[PDB]
């Protein structure tokens, strides 16, 4: 899976460890091995949410499978809780787009996974 | 809805107010209130279009519903018009990918819209 | 078509000429003009793969058609080979998500392709 976070919080506010904690927390939550988790954090972005420029985040989680109604609620609880606790971004200024990717549409290692 | 613009136009060429103009022009054309609209603008990118590095932009609009061929041509004329009057990017060097998100695949506020 | 690469390799490590190369190699592999190809490379990113900060990349290829089993396998050989020879990223630390876009969902020149 891959998790991307874009945020107007500044770089010096993302705590050491934050990527490694999202890696291990996502491997538990998705049940995928940690070796296939990628995390990407992009601070200091020019963003607005609900018309204001208070701290906010736009995120994406792509996974082959493990995407659905209850699971994505669970991911939002986990990921909005870490973005509030670690980055101090209120949950109601976070969006997370979830994508259930087909294996034939994810390249890795020179081939795809179908 | 969430609108993202990535462009090779430099930061200082992106005028103040441009994220509020896209917020209020999206809430009028999508019909969704500004509370739900997030906008993210990323200047100074390394990007080419048709092979050349004149001004260009790659953008995405994600929304739960309100996405279709004729709606998307309305959004394309309004957003290409703001990118050409504000950022002076030619409309034929702009791509906008539109995504109709299922509510269960959008997280917000620690849960999801399903 | 549009190809985006996000990677933690530094900007000075990207060959000057790498976007032109990717334009021309994605016009020979998708079979599409280089006028409608857009390429975007984002170095120096905060990202991890398998929980370590060794060189990695998260990419996307979007195209109207030309996207499917065989073609995605071919693009994964071509583009994993390019990022390993040019940016020295190991193919097992690259993800490429492939998106077959409906023509009605791609805006360009103030309209959509359908």
């Amino acid at each position: 899976p891959m998790f991307i976070v874009n945020t107007n919080v500044p770089r010096a506010s993302v705590p050491e460890g934050f990527l490694s904690e999202l890696t291990q927390q996502l491997a538990q939550a998705t049940g995928k091995p940690a070796q296939y988790i990628a995390v990407h954090v992009v601070p200091d972005q020019l963003m607005t949410f609900s018309g204001t420029n208070d701290p906010c985040a736009l995120c994406s989680l792509h996974s082959i499978g493990k995407i659905g109604g209850a699971q994505n609620r669970n991911y939002s609880k986990l990921l909005c809780g870490l973005l509030s606790d670690r980055l101090h971004i209120s949950p109601d200024r976070v969006y997370i787009n979830y994508y259930d990717m087909n294996a034939a549409n994810v390249g890795w290692n020179g081939s795809t996974f179908a």
